[PDB]
């Protein structure tokens, strides 16, 4: 097994896949590290098997529909994996907790959101739909751009947003387009 945590690259308590050579801290990995479970597999290895049972998984999806998807056990772990790709990105630290505003200026968003907000949210079963994860999802980076608006600090939602589109259309299989 790795000697760092895949998440967040550090040595510290690890837990290890009992399926692959992975190693997470108990809170980097989504869902937190079961208290029990041995053999314990990691989402990186429950994600393979999902596609592993149903080759036919990985075809184009219409991401509208994929949206509509009701939040079931195999949803929810894709969400949650999804999650966890934006998180091991070390970026994601500047939308991991709850943020303030007061920039000459600027008006703070309606609604802020954050990712350990997500995490919670999706841990306590919150969302019903796709959708609803999705959603919280893009908006950390919609209101980060439009906080930020010309400072070139708004150049780390938009990168971080990359990392979180390219990861939701691979876990999602969504259709390749030009
Ligand atoms: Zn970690
Ligand atoms: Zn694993
Ligand atoms: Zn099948």
């Amino acid at each position: 097994n790795s000697n760092i945590c895949e998440v967040c690259n550090k040595w510290g308590r690890l837990f290890c896949c009992d399926t692959c050579p992975r190693s997470f801290h108990e809170h980097c990995h989504i869902p937190s590290v079961e208290a029990n479970k041995n053999p314990w597999s990691c989402i990186f290895c429950r994600i393979k098997t999902i596609q592993e049972r149903c080759p036919e998984s990985q075809s184009g999806h219409q991401e509208s529909e994929v949206l509509m998807r009701q939040m079931l056990p195999e949803e929810q772990l894709k969400c949650e994996f999804l999650l966890l790709k934006v998180y091991c990105d070390s970026k994601s630290c500047f939308f991991a907790s709850e943020p303030y505003y007061n920039r000459e200026g600027s008006q703070g968003p309606q609604k802020p959101m954050w990712l350990n907000k997500v995490k919670t949210s999706l841990n306590e079963q919150m969302y019903t739909r796709v959708e609803g994860f999705v959603q919280d999802m893009r908006l950390i980076f919609h209101n980060h751009k439009e906080f930020y608006r010309e400072d070139k600090f708004t150049r780390l939602g938009i990168q971080v947003q990359d990392i979180f589109e390219k990861n939701f259309r691979n876990i999602f299989a969504i259709q390749e387009t030009s």
